[PDB]
Order: structure tokens, then C-alpha cells, then sequence
């Protein structure tokens, strides 16, 4: 399949190259798959989800998305015109407020009840968790990132932004799951990107395309960006027959466009996500 006019960061997944724009893919597109989208929540009744979106678990008074951040991330993930696996299925987890901001207890809730809850959904291809959130070191938010890991989803989660080494904030320095950086259409590692050891891959994360509430859609540039490119890709590639959730962030690794990024400090992979899809 090829959709032209995409967003950048879509046609870079699938180009050896920069400077394209036309995202090409296999047409099952996630069928069969399910992501669960750990953030501020998602607008279901957004028109860019054709009803595969829903909320299932808040911590607050409300299900509903008062930020847009975190629809914003379902929509690159597995919206049909934003999106990287347009028949996903996605869930929502409202973890952090209207303003953003979480209780580490709060967002390690979320990922327990993410472990326990894939059991009650239909996702005979497998589950990724996509996590656009952290802070600061803390072992048990690492332990929650890892027990989720563990129990067979497929955990993809924001280096951070902070033009730092990502050592010191989580969970983001947890070694079992897939920490993904940022880069900008000129495959330059995104300015605030996080680096380090212990990033796995890079994603598009500069200026990015998306769904917005009010049925609106805005370009915004993050590491939150960049990672949900990556849990669409794993979701995808999982439905395609060609790596598990245990095995995905080491296949995406291991096929990924090679040594393409500039502004990469060194010790920091120069991977960039790539679906490897041959028409
Ligand atoms: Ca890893």
C-alpha cells in the first residue's frame, strides 16, 4: 500500500532515504494487534480512529482528554490518516492529569493494570504499551517498565527531552524495554533529544502531524513524538509474523536504517526505525 502526501516521519519509516513523502506498507496494517496508549487520554470520538479507540482505565474524576497530548500519540500510532498501523486496535490509560503531570505511584498503577488487563482484550497478534512519559530516576518506576516488559507486551517508552544522558531519568534507563530518541526530517538527532548508553533506536520526533481533541490535528516535536512512531511499527511487525514482543525492540534494532543520523554523541546508536517494506 502507499499513501501519499503523509506526514514526514510516516514516509521515513518505510525510506531508506530522507526527503520522500509517501508512506508505503503492508495492508494488514496492525489488524489484530493492540497498543495501549499510557498518557493524558485519548479522544475516542475523534474521527480519525473510526471507533478502534477506547478508553479503558482513568485515575481521575474523568476518562476524557482535557490536554491532547495523548491523542496526539494514538494518532501516530494507529490513526488512518497520522498513523503508522491504521487497523490497530488502540486503548487508553489516562495516567497524568489535564496538565500533564503524574504521581510516579499513579503511572506504575498504570502499567500493572496494562499487565493484567491485556487478558481481557482480543490481541491474537500480541501487545505494545506506548510510554511518552517520565522524569527522574527511580527503580521502581524501572520496575514497573520491566514487570510490564515481562509479562509479554511490548514496552516502547520516551528517551526524554533534555538534551541529556538518559542514565538518569525513567523509565527511560530501564535496559529491558525499548527507549527511543528523536530525530528531525534532516536525519539530525533531534535537538532536545535525550542519548546515551541505553537509547535502542531512534524515531521521527521534530515536527510531527497528528490528531488533536476537538476533532483538530497540530504538528508538535518531542520524544513523546518519536515513540509511538515506534510502538505502531512494533505492532505492525508483529502482526506481519516477524518478531514477538520479547524479540521486537531487538528486531526493529537490528533491521533499522545504519549510521544515517548526524548529531549523535558518541556511545549513542545511529539506528533510525525502518519497516523494511518492499512493495
Ligand atoms: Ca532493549
Amino acid at each position: 500500500a502507499a499513501q501519499t502526501n503523509a506526514p514526514w516521519g510516516l514516509a521515513r519509516i518505510s525510506s531508506t532515504s530522507p526527503g520522500t513523502s509517501t508512506y508505503y506498507y503492508d495492508e494488514s496494517a496492525g489488524q489484530g494487534s493492540c497498543v495501549y496508549v499510557i498518557d493524558t487520554g485519548i479522544e475516542a470520538s475523534h474521527p480519525e480512529f473510526e471507533g478502534r479507540a477506547q478508553m479503558v482505565k482513568t485515575y481521575y474524576y474523568s476518562s476524557r482528554d482535557g490536554n491532547g497530548h495523548g491523542t496526539h500519540c494514538a494518532g501516530t500510532v494507529g490513526s488512518r490518516t497520522y498513523g503508522v498501523a491504521k487497523k490497530t486496535q488502540l486503548f487508553g490509560v489516562k495516567v497524568l492529569d489535564d496538565n500533564g503531570s503524574g504521581q510516579y505511584s499513579t503511572i506504575i498503577a498504570g502499567m500493572d493494570f496494562v499487565a493484567s488487563d491485556k487478558n481481557n482484550r482480543n490481541c491474537p497478534k500480541g501487545v505494545v504499551a506506548s510510554l511518552s512519559l517520565g522524569g527522574g530516576y527511580s527503580s521502581s518506576v524501572n520496575s514497573a517498565a520491566a514487570r510490564l516488559q515481562s509479562s509479554g507486551v511490548m514496552v516502547a517508552v520516551a528517551a526524554g527531552n533534555n538534551n541529556a544522558d538518559a542514565r538518569n531519568y525513567s523509565p527511560a534507563s530501564e535496559p529491558s524495554v525499548c527507549t527511543v530518541g528523536a530525530s528531525d526530517r534532516y536525519d539530525r538527532r533531534s535537538s532536545f533529544s535525550n542519548y546515551g548508553s541505553v537509547l535502542d533506536i531512534f524515531g521521527p520526533g521534530t515536527d510531527i502531524l497528528s490528531t488533536w481533541i476537538g476533532g483538530s490535528t497540530r504538528s508538535i516535536s518531542g520524544t513523546s513524538m518519536a515513540t509511538p512512531h515506534v510502538a505502531g511499527l512494533a505492532a505492525y511487525l508483529m502482526t506481519l509474523g516477524k518478531t514477538t514482543a520479547a524479540s521486537a525492540c531487538r528486531y526493529i534494532a537490528d533491521t533499522a536504517n545504519k549510521g544515517d543520523l548526524s548529531n549523535i554523541p558518541f556511545g549513542t546508536v545511529n539506528l533510525l526505525a525502518y519497516n523494511n517494506y518492499q512493495a
